[PDB]
């Protein structure tokens, strides 16, 4: 296991992670300006960007902590939002499609 292919299959990952998020609410932090109780009982934001960030200062050496992060935004979206809403929907989808792309790329991965 060589670092620099993983790390590029991780960016893969995330590219196609990103495409299923259509609406684009989950690329960006949600911002506080507009949900200013938001961190009230969400303790660990997470978003798209900040994942591409953690990508590249090698915060991410394992799937399993890529994945974890990523389940992170499903969750916190879930745990916040009203289940009538759009984005506890968005964030259901979300999870069932990139648990999709999540297990291609762990078997990827696991070929290495
Ligand atoms: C510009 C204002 O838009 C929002 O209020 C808003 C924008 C983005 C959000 C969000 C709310 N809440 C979330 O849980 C996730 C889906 N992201």
């Amino acid at each position: 296991m060589q670092l620099t292919p993983f790390l590029i299959l991780l960016r893969k990952t995330l590219e196609q992670l990103q495409e299923k998020d259509t609406g684009n609410i989950f690329s960006e932090p949600v911002p506080l300006s507009e949900v200013p109780d938001y961190l009230d009982h969400i303790k660990k934001p997470m978003d798209f960007f900040t994942m591409k960030q953690n990508l590249e200062a090698y915060r991410y050496l394992n799937f399993d902590d890529f994945e974890e992060d990523f389940n992170l935004i499903v969750s916190n979206c879930l745990k916040y939002n009203a289940k009538d809403t759009i984005f506890y929907r968005a964030a259901v989808r979300l999870r069932e499609q990139g648990g999709a792309v999540l297990r291609q790329a762990r078997r990827q991965a696991e070929k290495m």
